[PDB]
């Protein structure tokens, strides 16, 4: 248990996920007498670290917000930022700092910009699977490697027909067009195969009996899991066509995701995992689109504006033990600056709906609704435009590339070349 020291310090807390860090640790700091606050990523998480310590400390989530005079508080990371970050607490312990969604990012940033003045003495940053890790090897389960022998085609490899009969088994693969090909195969050898995957409902997976689920990331109980050891991964492209295209990239899987992965068996009974390749990219590099990320969340969620979102941003590159990614500040801050006027009807849908980049999306609703010209395409990202679409005509003005674009485009609007100078003056 790092001790609080005389002056303000950051620390870092390499230790079990589950073991001490969330619960046993805030308390010892508690029973000293101090004030703590413990972030973490996921509404469950904090919940559940509440309910647990309840046998009672204040509890900071979007949906529920109980305060109970405690000098404990489990937050997220979002509410966090939501309440206006740093009042009120000695000690701050950030929870699963290694997460590279926006959210904690931006969390962490503001706990490490912000922590000193507010008043705290300590700032622990925890994890257990700090950059560079790799996977560690877990008792209940036994990995076997695939061979180039089976019958079925898998990656290059092959999977045996005797692995996935009898009972419960899930296959992990990369896309949603290898789900279906790999699920209709297996439908062809009498064995029960079910793709899953986003825009599925998940009543479409049986609970009882014999099936081989076949899914992205997108409770289960499998006596095996098999996985291609790769991730679909968000990557920019500064493609100057006419500007940057947010696009997608395959890479082979890090510790987290094999962790993740390997997870869904051995749930208590034994496991099995089999795998497409034996290693891993360490975890601790993420891409300039999760920058972009930041920006988006901080102008969509969390009132900031890129300037703020930039101080905050700072302080995490200027920590050391985190993930670590190109410098692009100025660039992603100077493109959101110019994104001025969204129409906050726009804004509101694309936030709903779970969109990535919902500013980036909405903006481009904005400017294509106020030139009456139709979206770059008429896919689920551009919904919000359905009920104009009866009035929009013409090209396309392109702020810059989401996705695919089937419409004919402008490429002279005012936003559309202000963004191209941001990247040859900040790139
Ligand atoms: C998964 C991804 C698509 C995603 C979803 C949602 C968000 C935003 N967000 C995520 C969390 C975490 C949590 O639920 O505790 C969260 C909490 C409180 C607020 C919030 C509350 C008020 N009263 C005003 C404002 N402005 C914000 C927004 C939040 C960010 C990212």
């Amino acid at each position: 248990p790092p001790a609080v020291p005389q002056s303000f310090q950051v620390a870092h807390l390499h230790a079990p996920t589950g073991s001490g860090k969330s619960t046993k640790v805030p308390a010892a700091y508690a029973a000293q007498g101090y004030k703590v606050l413990v972030l973490n990523p996921s509404v469950a998480a904090t919940l559940g670290f509440g309910a647990y310590m309840s046998k009672d400390p204040n509890i900071r989530t979007g949906v529920r917000t109980i305060t109970t005079g405690s000098p404990i508080t489990y937050s997220t990371y979002g509410k966090f930022l939501a309440d206006g970050g740093c009042s009120a607490y000695d000690i701050i312990i950030c929870d699963e700092c290694h997460s590279t969604d926006a959210t904690s990012i931006l969390g962490i940033g503001t706990v490490l910009d912000q922590a000193e003045t507010a008043g705290a003495r300590l700032v622990v940053l925890a994890t257990a699977t700090p950059p560079g890790s790799v996977t560690v090897s877990h008792p209940n389960i036994e990995e076997v490697a695939l061979s180039t022998t089976g019958e079925i085609p898998f990656y290059g490899k092959a999977i045996p027909l005797e692995v996935i009969k009898g009972g419960r088994h899930l296959i992990f693969c990369h896309s949603k067009k290898k789900c279906d090909e790999l699920a209709a195969k297996l439908v062809a050898l009498g064995i029960n195969a079910v793709a899953y995957y986003r825009g599925l409902d998940v009543s479409v997976i049986p609970t009882s009996g014999d099936v081989v689920v076949v899914s992205t990331d997108a409770t289960g109980d499998f006596d095996s899991v098999i996985d291609c050891n790769t991730c679909v991964t968000q990557t920019v492209d500064f493609s100057l066509d006419p500007t940057f295209t947010i696009e997608t990239t395959t890479l082979p899987q890090d510790a987290v995701s094999r962790t993740q992965r390997r997870g869904r068996t051995g749930r208590g009974k034994p496991g099995i995992y089999r795998f497409v390749a034996p290693g891993e990219r360490p975890s601790g590099m993420f891409d300039s689109s999760v920058l972009c990320e930041c920006y988006d969340a901080g102008c969509a969620w969390y009132e900031l504006t890129p300037a703020e979102t930039t101080v905050r941003l700072r302080a995490y590159m200027n920590t050391p033990g985190l993930p670590v990614c190109q410098d692009h500040l100025e660039f992603w801050e100077g493109v959101f600056t110019g994104l001025t006027h969204i129409d906050a009807h726009f804004l509101s849908q694309t936030k709903q709906s779970g969109e990535n980049f919902p500013y980036l999306v909405a903006y481009q609703a904005t400017v294509c609704a106020r030139a009456q010209a139709p979206p770059p395409s008429w896919d689920q990202m551009w919904k919000c435009l359905i009920r104009l679409k009866p009035t929009l005509h013409g090209p396309t003005p392109l702020l810059y590339r989401l996705g695919a674009v089937q419409n004919e485009v402008t490429l002279t609007h005012p936003i559309t070349k202000y963004i191209m100078t941001c990247m040859s003056a900040d790139l």
